[PDB]
């Protein structure tokens, strides 16, 4: 129990093996005695094995108290120990035929077939009683008495002959004495023939019964004189025929033990240097059948596991905690399954002792071993083969297998996913209120919660005298208590989860604050990251404890430092909703406002000026001043325009300096919410503006300034929302009555439209452009009678301009139900969203978890070019372009360097380098990262989320795969499109690229079109014959005759197999592609995700080549391989770990082949060590980070 184990390995449990493991073999098929109810002696839950029921306690009871321990009872037979080892020790049992391993039987492709080459229909016939298999033969005697057999055959078959050719005789020679009595008797011409179709028929079947005995014979003799071990004989008349005579030359069996033997004597060096035979033709698959099975039995070769294995002779039995047996609320008893499946199999195994020690017949013995090897497979893998079995009900029983995966079965979430103390949740209530570092938490939710620390408080506080008075005091809830609840929970960070949880800021830390009421108030402006509707939504709360838990919290996973998208790095925490109508509303400028600014006239000066925000506050409360009017003032404390103030300064910005400018006094207000250090704005503001704003504050300043900024904006919002008049009445909806009278007028030219087409006007295509130029015509002229008659400040315009965010007249029963006809599919189709997106974000998860950063630079000079920017700004700089790292310094034209290489490539670096006017940038990437182990900080680039330098820990894969998944319940060119790429599958309608430069001839076939590539070498043409013209063709224009095209152009519309680019363009263009497809479905959604996310996802897929002749690249440096292309679940299926890679799919064959191939897991990944409860090898787990001495400077001492 050290917590720290280097390597975690398997192997075939050897009869030994599960001999030793067990503490005594379990005999009866008994459970507990149905009176006493105590467990049965020599019987499953035998306590004199498997443990006793109570600590320290015998069964009998002469050994009562914990006084002697380590001792046996020498009555009952049980040991005096604690009562847990009942839930760790094992039995066994001893069959009494060998049995088969169903795993290695029918778990496909055969193990045992493969490793014997007898096919599993072949080898299903063997161990289950169905055919003989020839285990022995004697050669030196079967050739030194080969002549004397052939001459006892030929005359024993000639004996045949002679009774043959002489029976027809004596047929035919009757049949002519019957004949001729004819011509002596009426002749009925009609009889003549009867007869003798009769007779001749007669003689067909003497003739060919013999016939069949002739080719028996012939069966016999062949079969023996070939002969040879392996060999089925499914006959059983002809095995014993063979076995009368011959008996003494060779020997065959039935069921597992003579597989059992075909092992014994199998020499695993020599079956595998025949196997060597990598000549002999092999391009055909009979060398690949070779192949496929040289795989099993070479690891048997190189590992020293006995496949002898394969075939028990013991089974273990599991403790009973793990089946136990108790007695249900209600008298009533529950039992697992597993105990009516080892009954089934000491009941059979049992029976046949029996059936051996009473010399009972071998169909009675056979039977009993078909249905002993039945019982196991059952116990082992119900179901596996044949019907499973089934108990009362006919629910199939639950097996061992069963019980191991399963999706909430111990494999994959029960042993993954627990239930955890210090815990709670209830339904979520808005906290408009509240700081963005705090969250409201019901008194009752924090008391039960930190029940153990008010205790201790309450005890060292002489308010309770000991633990068991601080509980009850507790418990009754006094109210002493509530103030020290307040003491324990302060500065005591809280852990907030919404379901589900799709990307990592789905669970963020909080102050708790005591909140009168049993709901938990949320912040307004996390309710983006949880997704957190407030219509009875429920969250979770959990308690770190911990030292460093608590540090994880308040550093890592603190709300108001998590405010940028880790996916787009774009902000979250951005005022929404109602935050933004009330700031758009705040600093919308009305012209002819109430206290408006004018012009000084001819006798009077300006009146709109005010000497500061103060005064202009004194007269917004009067009458006079309008918060939205075009006033001009002075401000002090306020910072002027970058552009304007260059003109009133260039000495130095405002620091108490006072400046003039025309805003409004909303504007003002609301800069005032902005750092002091940030310079005017003087906008109605938007969610992009806003959106605009917090960003270029977010890169210039600490997320604490843009915390605080961030909630400023939130009360202003809010409060200005409530003065923004808005509200719904009918006035604000109704209908514009002209479109329902001009919808009337356009539906007129619509139908005699088709009346003037009916009579020979159609003219064709004139109708379709023409109905829909009148269709068009009125979609548009009702959008103007509609957004003409809405106010410029009506409230739905005013929700919709500012970017928070036509059954009127009523519809009668017929058109209420075709309304529903495509509702439902919406609520149907969007079902299946969310299913595959989990689905696919478990295999992304699954491929992606174990990357990380492990060095700060690997110092490759590889990078990728983009395109940044084509007008002469790109539309999609924004994902690929922005957060990047340069591998080559950005040289202009005119010889000036701008921006150095290694450099944060920050939108301000953007625009320098769009200043020189560069189309294209080279840039790290997780492509080209040369690390080792995972990638390194420089290649991967910026954080997003941070928005500085990734750190050295940052698991960054798993953090692609959410941010990939997560916006998978956008998708519609869909989910199916993503999940063809990422699983490397070849295209739906594939596509084909040019193998080569040059041009193209276009020849246009009614079967199909044909493209041939005249290359400029110019060397053989390269044809592309087979194209349908349902895919139409590439866009540059269209790809026309006589174009040129490049090495890795796309010839026409569709999308192109992966594989057939990686072994044209090569890895690096592959992962360039895969990118850019899998990119386009997504921002087709207008999903941002930058493209590292993709990278990192994509790397792992090109991280294996192909080994031809003698897997991962670093192998090679330390036998010629190709580069491989394959999907996230084969890659992962290919991961070293095998405990990591049986959790995440068919754990059956990745156990199968772990224990063949007696792997060892080195617990590298953090998968494992999450299973074990091993720090994982990321973040806080990374050795640099956990092996941290913390001592003070001797400085500090001396102060005290
Ligand atoms: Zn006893
Ligand atoms: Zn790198």
């Amino acid at each position: 129990d050290v917590n720290f184990f280097d390597e975690l390995r398997i192997g075939l449990a050897t009869a030994d093996d599960i001999r030793n493991w067990s503490y005594g073999e379990v005999k009866k098929p008994e459970t507990i005695n149905y009176r006493t109810l105590k467990p049965e002696k020599d019987g499953l839950f035998c306590e004199k094995i498997f443990g006793p029921t109570r600590d320290w306690e015998c069964y009998c009871g002469k050994y009562k108290r914990v006084r002697f321990k380590g001792i046996i009872c020498e009555r009952c037979g049980v040991e005096v120990t604690r009562a847990k080892v009942r839930r760790e020790r094992m039995g066994h049992i001893e069959l009494a035929a060998p049995v088969t391993h169903i795993w290695y039987f029918k778990g496909v492709p055969s193990r045992l077939g493969y490793l014997l080459d007898l096919a599993p229909k072949d080898l299903e016939k063997i161990i289950y009683f169905a055919a003989y298999v020839i285990t022995s033969v004697d050669d030196e005697m079967r050739h030194n008495e080969l002549s004397t057999l052939e001459a006892e055959m030929a005359v024993e078959k000639k004996a045949v002959e002679d009774q043959r050719d002489a029976d027809l005789e004596a047929r035919a020679q009757k049949l002519e004495a019957d004949l001729a009595e004819l011509e002596a008797e009426g002749a009925k011409s009609d009889v003549r023939r009867k007869v003798r179709d009769s007779g001749e028929r007669e003689m067909r079947q003497l003739r060919d019964r013999a016939q069949r005995e002739l080719d028996r014979l012939d069966e016999i003799w062949n079969t023996f004189t070939k002969l040879a071990p392996k060999q089925l004989i499914v006959d059983e008349v002809l095995y014993r025929e063979l076995q009368d005579r011959y008996g003494e030359y060779f020997t065959g069996a039935m069921g597992a033990e003579s597989i059992k033997k075909l092992i014994e004597n199998f020499d695993i060096d020599a079956e595998a240097e025949s196997l060597r035979e990598v000549i002999r033709s092999g391009k055909g698959q009979k060398k690949l059948r070779a192949l496929k099975r040289l795989k099993v039995v070479a690891a048997f070769q190189q590992s020293g596991n006995s496949p002898m294995g394969m075939v028990l002779d013991a089974v273990p039995v599991i403790p009973p905690e793990l089946r136990p047996m108790v007695q249900l609320d209600g008298g009533r008893f529950a039992t697992s399954d597993l105990n009516d499946l080892y009954r089934r199999v000491i009941n059979r195994n049992n029976r046949l002792k029996r059936l051996i020690d009473l010399g009972a017949p071998e169909i009675i013995v056979n039977n009993e071993k078909r249905m002993l090897q039945e019982s196991v497979d059952a116990l082992f893998d119900n179901g596996r083969r044949g019907r499973p079995v089934t108990g009362p009900g006919n629910r199939p029983l639950k097996s061992l297998s069963d019980l191991l995966k399963g999706k909430q079965g111990r494999f994959r979430q029960n042993l993954l996913g627990k239930r955890v103390d210090y815990s709670g949740r209830s339904v979520i209530v808005v906290g408009p209120q509240l700081k963005l570092h705090q969250c409201g938490l019901p008194k009752l939710m924090a008391l039960e919660l930190f029940k153990p620390f008010v205790m201790k408080r309450l005890v060292d506080l002489n308010h309770a005298q000991n633990i068991k008075s601080a509980k009850r005091m507790v418990e009754r809830q006094r109210p002493q208590v509530w103030d020290v609840l307040e003491e324990v929970i302060a500065e005591h960070p809280v852990l907030l989860n919404r379901a589900p949880t799709l990307h990592r800021l789905g669970i963020q830390a909080f102050e708790p604050q005591l909140v009168e009421g049993k709901a938990i108030q949320l912040h307004p402006l996390v309710c983006e990251a949880f997704n957190a509707d407030f219509d009875g939504d429920q969250m979770a709360v959990h308690l770190p404890l911990s030292a460093e838990a608590q540090a994880e919290a308040r550093i890592l996973m603190l709300s108001s430092n998590n405010i940028l998208s880790p996916a787009s790095g774009k902000p979250l925490a951005m005022p929404r909703l109602d935050m933004v109508t009330g700031l758009y509303y705040l600093t919308t400028l009305v012209e002819g406002a109430t206290g408006e600014y004018q012009a000084a006239t001819k006798d009077a000066p300006e009146q709109g000026v005010y000497s500061s925000p103060a005064e202009a506050i004194m007269a917004m409360d009067r009458g006079a001043l309008s918060v939205r009017a075009k006033i001009k003032v002075r401000l002090t404390e306020l910072r002027p325009p970058t552009d304007l103030e260059a003109q009133l300064f260039e000495n130095g910005w405002k620091p108490g300096d006072a400046w003039t400018a025309e805003t409004t006094l909303g504007r003002v207000m609301f800069n005032e919410l902005l750092p002091k250090s940030y310079p005017f704005v003087n906008e109605q503001m938007h969610k992009k503006v806003q959106a605009r704003i917090i960003n270029d504050l977010a890169e210039r300043f600490p997320m604490i300034v843009v915390a605080q900024t961030v909630d400023k904006l939130k009360d202003a919002g809010f409060y200005w929302a409530t003065r923004s008049g808005v509200t719904v009445s009918m006035a604000d909806v109704l209908v514009p009555p002209q479109k329902q009278e001009i919808l009337e007028r356009h539906e007129a030219e619509a139908d005699a439209i088709e009346r003037k087409y009916q009579r020979g006007a159609l003219n064709h295509t004139e109708r379709n452009e023409s109905l829909v130029k009148i269709w068009q015509d009125a979609t548009e002229e009702v959008g103007k009678a509609l957004e003409e008659f809405y106010p410029a400040d009506n409230p739905i315009i005013t929700i919709v301009k500012s970017g928070a965010t036509s059954f009127r007249e009523g519809l009668t029963v017929l058109e209420y139900f075709i309304n529903t006809h495509g509702a439902r599919k919406g609520l149907a189709d969007t079902a299946l969203r969310t299913a595959d997106s989990g689905y696919l974000t478990r295999r992304l998860v699954d491929v992606s978890q174990d990357v990380i950063v492990r060095e700060h630079d690997c110092e490759t000079e590889r990078g990728i070019n983009v395109t940044l920017a084509e007008r002469g700004r790109d539309a999609h700089v924004e994902t690929s372009a922005f957060a990047r790292t340069l591998a080559t310094d950005a040289v202009d034209a005119n010889g000036n360097v701008i921006i150095e290489r290694g450099h944060d490539l920050g939108d301000p670096a953007i625009d320098a380098l769009l200043a020189a006017g560069i189309t294209t940038v080279k840039v790290r990437s997780v492509l080209t990262c040369t690390s080792a182990t995972g990638v390194c900080a420089m290649c991967y680039g910026r954080s997003m989320a941070t928005g500085k330098l990734v750190d050295i820990g940052e698991a960054v894969g798993i953090v692609a795969a959410q941010s990939i998944g997560e916006p998978g319940t956008q998708l519609t060119g869909g989910l199916p499109r993503v999940q063809e790429l990422f699983e490397a599958r070849v295209p739906r309608n594939k596509a084909p690229i040019a193998d080569v430069a040059g041009r193209v001839r276009l020849e246009e076939s009614d079967k199909f079109f044909k493209i041939t590539i005249v290359p400029d070498d110019g060397g053989e043409e390269v044809v592309y014959d087979k194209l349908s013209k349902r895919q139409r063709l590439r866009v540059i224009g269209v790809l026309s005759d006589g174009d040129h095209v490049e090495v890795g152009d796309q010839l026409m519309e569709g999308a192109a197999d992966p594989h057939e680019v990686l072994r044209v363009q090569g890895p690096r263009e592959v992962q360039i592609h895969l990118v850019k497809e899998v990119q386009e479905v997504y921002r087709a959604q207008g999903v941002s995700i930058h493209d590292k996310h993709i990278e990192v996802i994509v790397r792992q897929m090109l991280r294996r080549v192909t080994i031809i002749d003698s897997t991962e690249r670093a192998e090679f440096e330390a036998a010629a391989g190709r580069p491989v292309l394959m999907g996230i679940t084969k890659a992962s299926l290919a991961t070293d770990s095998w405990l990591s890679a049986a959790s995440f799919q068919e754990t059956t064959r990745v156990l199968t082949d772990a224990a063949i191939n007696c792997r060892s897991d080195k617990l590298n990944g953090l998968k494992e060590n999450v299973i074990i409860g091993k720090l994982i090898p990321a973040g806080t787990g990374i050795s640099r980070y956990r092996n941290i001495q913390v001592q003070p400077t001797e400085e500090a001492r001396a102060a005290a």
